[PDB]
């Protein structure tokens, strides 16, 4: 039970999981993934995936829950994003919702689709837009009162008005506003309680490219809601993610963002940390490898041992940098195109570790890293944009280490230059 952000994550297949814009379905003790398709690589509708758990890791991959149908809404020329399923009790229904548009995002409309199942597959029932405006990234909350009373919480107004509208008692549309926040600029919704407390996260509109996310608070969704406040180290852009699903987990929760690759789509990855209420506001726990136990409503952060890249050992024409956004206040720098850093006397009882890469990328691009141990085969780890030559990030690489003192090795053989190393951790 290992959750690593960054890495490609696959299925009990040994697939790589295709459920982007994430939503979570609890039914009795089992747990349901429903997400975004985007193995081809395409901001197109493929299908909505269905995966399920036990522990919230090892997720099986069932038939598609939605599927195209061409001359329609949900043909694959058309956009189905960030799916939701709630379950109706008083018709023993699952119903999904999903942002429904055109390519040019210009339609702005949700779409409902039904299941006797968890899985379905579920059976559309039309696009349309709620009370007539605008909705394009939405999510669906449904309350523990008696009625589960479920909301609907979206982008609205050429996304400029963030609204939070209630649900008829189908789950089938909009009944009435519940509230809005005019010119909040707000997507990427999710809302989980705490306490009784009703707990907003959101993103803020800036395309593709990640940015801050946020928290806001209220004792009624028609509130008044908090201002907003960071969930995370603003610099980071929420450590290069987008909220898709906040899902509650004892007396915390989980985030559940996603990590878009424009340029390739279907490698976005997923970024999943501890979100800690202990301190009355809750914030991402940055764990580059954590435990989870939903059945206790538990998470538990992996230690590791730290080892700074310029304590290691240079080769060709890489050097030390300088900057407050690294540990030790330093970085190696001039990686590849003939430099390297081999980091020397790792440590380990042998066996697989995941090893977090810490780096900054100031590019507007990605990089990356040859990563070779002990001298064998090298393999090669992305190196998104961190965001600033200042600003920091981990990404992860699983090696196969010995007993006793190992080396790492960075940047041999790549003619382009990789991304500059703060250090690493080791799991
Ligand atoms: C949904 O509810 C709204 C407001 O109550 C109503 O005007 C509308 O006719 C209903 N149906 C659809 C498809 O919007
Ligand atoms: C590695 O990074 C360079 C840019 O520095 C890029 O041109 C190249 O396509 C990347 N390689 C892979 C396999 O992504
Ligand atoms: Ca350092």
């Amino acid at each position: 039970n290992q959750i690593v952000s960054g890495a490609a994550w696959t299925d009990t297949a040994g697939n790589t999981i295709q459920a982007h814009g994430a939503g979570i379905l609890q039914v009795g003790s089992t747990f349901y993934w429903f997400g975004e398709d985007k193995s081809h690589n395409s901001a197109l509708f493929k299908a909505v995936s269905c995966y399920t758990s036990s522990d919230l890791v090892n997720w099986s991959r069932q038939n598609d829950a939605l599927s195209p149908i061409a001359g329609t809404m949900i043909s694959t020329s058309n956009v189905v994003e960030r799916p939701k399923v709630i379950f109706n009790q008083k018709n023993s229904e699952y119903v999904m919702w999903f942002h429904s548009d055109s390519s040019n995002y210009g339609a702005a409309m949700v779409g409902v689709a039904t299941a006797k199942t968890p899985c379905g597959p579920y059976t559309y029932k039309g696009s349309f837009k709620p009370l007539g405006a605008d909705s394009r990234d939405e999510s669906i909350f449904q309350d523990d009162d008696s009625a589960q009373t479920a909301y609907l919480l979206y982008a609205s107004d050429n996304n400029q008005n963030f609204k939070i509208s209630r649900l008829d008692a189908n789950y089938y549309n909009v009944t009435a506003q519940v509230s809005v926040m005019n010119g909040a600029t707000l997507e990427a919704p999710g809302i989980v309680k705490h306490n009784g407390e009703y707990f907003l996260i959101a993103s803020h509109t800036s395309g593709w490219a990640p940015n801050p996310n946020k928290w806001f608070s209220a004792s009624s969704l028609a509130g008044p809601w908090s201002a907003q406040q960071d969930i995370a180290p603003s610099a980071t852009r929420t450590w290069y993610s987008q909220n898709a699903f906040d899902l509650p987990l004892g007396s915390n929760a989980i985030y559940m963002g996603d990590r878009w690759r424009p340029s390739l789509l279907g490698s976005s990855r997923y970024i999943w940390y501890p979100l800690d209420f202990s301190s009355g506001a809750p914030q991402i726990v940055h764990a580059d490898v954590w435990s989870v136990n939903v059945q206790a409503g538990t998470y538990s952060v992996a230690s590791g041992t730290s080892y700074e890249a310029e304590n290691g050992q240079r080769g060709g024409s890489s050097t030390i940098l300088s900057g407050s956004g690294f540990s030790g206040g330093k970085a190696v720098g001039y990686l590849g195109h003939g430099g390297t850093v081999t980091i020397n006397n790792v440590q380990s009882n042998g066996g697989s570790h995941w090893v977090a890469l810490y780096f900054a990328n100031g590019d507007s691009t990605y990089r990356n890293v040859t990563v070779s141990v002990n001298g064998g085969p090298s393999v090669l780890v992305d190196q998104p944009d961190s965001g600033g030559g200042n600003v920091v990030i981990s990404v992860p690489v699983k090696l196969n280490l010995n007993s006793g003192e190992n080396s790492i090795t960075f940047g041999s053989g790549q003619s382009n230059y990789a991304a500059d190393l703060d250090k690493i951790i080791v799991y």
